[PDB]
């Protein structure tokens, strides 16, 4: 079945995984070095053994493709994935008036009295952002994030570089290039950055008419962190191909520290019992071509037959 | 045997390798996505089925570790690997007086009348550099090269960042970090650069007391390009460990486009006949610790028993 590699990776870590403490102190079964591949021309590698929200993936990927970093677009799409990174500033501000949100993520992990206020103040910030146009401009904009990294590489002399764009250009002008790299790691922002990018760098490859891509990520939270990574990066491969007129090939996913949090194991042993069902089919709008405007209804997911959702706890 | 993975990779490309044209127009059997590992605590992965010059590797690696980019150090060590990248400027200059060296690399590939003059002018430039102190300052300095990338990351506001240093610092202050990355890919230099770095990015990993490293390279000239890459990056793993007081673990080598030039096949089929002999032993000076001054005689290679040298042609 199409997703097997991920179940094998999960399985693997569970066995030969070694214990490793965490920054956000927990334990983790970890492995260093691993590659898995999926032939995109055989189905979309969207996990069927667990409910995965393609809606979240798409909207998020379009945000990235717009080089947009303001949280407004995501909320607009009922997407809240990155909210916590905005809230961390809103609260660490002079304007913040209210429930001392210090370490709110951890306190809500088990959520006692802090629970309500945190999630209540959350509605606040998102209400503020979504409508207060100026608030959005200050607190909604995350700054350095995949989109700005991808399409707005802050140079040494003020100008901006659109890596992704100039890359598709590269694929078009001369596809057989070993220089099709889109780096997200900048040495000067990483030390003073909330969360250095996980999906660090990706390289495309054109041969026999098909487009293949390789994603390198220094860290991998296998339970909930990998199933999104796979899909999103498999989606980018159809978009580029469709843009450049290439037939989609296969997506390769290489990991630095691949791991399973110590408080995720029950849930993962649980998943390993179900058997994968036929891979979902991705459908792409034939009319529009400039992927940079390939909005929500331009990407359609056909016949996804997932196993129920397995809840787990945020890694704080 | 220790090197098997490389012979398997060679073997692989020869079989399921697909044809691919080149920038420097030749043909190439290519594969996209591949990882191979070596347990450094079992021997030094220095190929025994072909003579590999450890001298060249060391001197070159120390140049890198000094953040030095001037070709003087290399010539000083009887090392000429990077010369061609210096000559390309010396000749593309107002000062150049003599044999129009245009495309000298290609013309010398089959070397007719151009042969002598090119190699003669080469002695010239290197004689100039090695002794003419000021000449060295202008034409010897390559500018953007692994060393300066590693230890002199040109920031947005003039200052310089020593990635490698701050990284060993990271390994020391807190080893269990998934953020130990040393990137060599800079989005703004790559488009106006002679040869964008191949060995693009490497991440270390500390666990169970051992240091493991993963090297990502977008391109791999398997015949002569990989056997150096393996060794050099395996050497860096002993140096860091020895510096940080860690036991060496294993080195992981991941490739973007791994390939075998169409005019290298005979030589590679040739190699695949010999059987690997016990791996060489690396010896490290116990006294000095600051790897940045771990000079030539501080690294010793014990009992290397290689098969004879298989000549091949430079990929122009
Ligand atoms: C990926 C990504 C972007 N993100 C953000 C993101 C940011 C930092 C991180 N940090 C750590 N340590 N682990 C992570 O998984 C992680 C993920 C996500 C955010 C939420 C869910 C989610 O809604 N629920 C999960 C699993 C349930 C849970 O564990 O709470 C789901 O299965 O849908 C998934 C991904
Ligand atoms: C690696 C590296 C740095 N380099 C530079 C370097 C730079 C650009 C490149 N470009 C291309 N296309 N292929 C390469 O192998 C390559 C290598 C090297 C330079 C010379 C030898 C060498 O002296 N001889 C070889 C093989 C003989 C041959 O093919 O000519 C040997 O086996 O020692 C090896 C590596
Ligand atoms: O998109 C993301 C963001 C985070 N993480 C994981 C990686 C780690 O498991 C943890 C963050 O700690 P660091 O890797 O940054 O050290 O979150 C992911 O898997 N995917
Ligand atoms: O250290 C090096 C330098 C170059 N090459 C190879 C990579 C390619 O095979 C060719 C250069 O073409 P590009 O990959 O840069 O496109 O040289 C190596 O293997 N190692």
């Amino acid at each position: 079945m199409l997703e097997q590699p991920y179940l094998d990776l999960a399985k693997k870590v569970l066995d030969e995984g070694h214990f490793k403490p965490d920054r956000t102190h927990t334990g983790t079964y970890s492995i260093f070095g691993h590659q898995m591949r999926f032939d995109l021309s055989k189905g979309f590698p969207l996990l069927t053994t667990k409910k995965v929200p393609f809606g979240l993936i798409k909207s998020e990927l379009l945000w990235f493709l717009h080089g947009d970093t303001n949280i407004r677009f995501l909320l607009q799409h009922r997407n809240h994935i990155w909210d916590e990174w905005a809230f961390e500033k809103w609260v660490k501000s002079d304007e913040y008036h209210g429930p001392d949100m210090t370490d709110f993520g951890h306190r809500s992990q088990k959520d006692p009295e802090f629970a309500a206020v945190y999630h209540e103040e959350m509605a606040k910030f998102d209400d503020r952002v979504l409508h207060d146009d100026a608030f959005a401009a200050k607190y909604g904009d995350l700054g350095l994030v995949y989109g700005s990294q991808w399409r707005a590489w802050h140079t040494s002399k003020g100008d901006t570089i659109d890596q992704l764009g100039d890359v598709i250009e590269q694929i078009k002008t001369h596809p057989y290039s070993r220089r099709l790299i889109v780096s997200a790691w900048n040495p000067e922002d990483v030390p003073t950055m909330a969360l250095p990018p996980c999906h660090t760098l990706y390289q495309f490859y054109v041969n026999d008419g098909k487009l293949s891509l390789q994603l390198y990520q220094r860290s991998a939270d296998i339970f909930l962190g990998v199933p999104f990574s796979i899909a999103s990066y498999a989606l980018l491969t159809h978009l580029v191909a469709h843009e450049c007129g290439l037939e989609v090939g296969e997506f390769i996913h290489t990991f630095g520290d691949a791991h399973l949090y110590v408080n995720h194991l029950d849930q993962i042993k649980e998943q390993l019992s179900r058997t994968p069902r036929p891979a979902p089919t991705l459908q792409l709008n034939p009319d529009k071509h400039d992927i940079f405007d390939f909005d929500m209804k331009d990407i359609k997911l056909l016949n996804y037959d997932p196993y129920p959702a397995i809840k787990a706890p945020v890694a704080v």
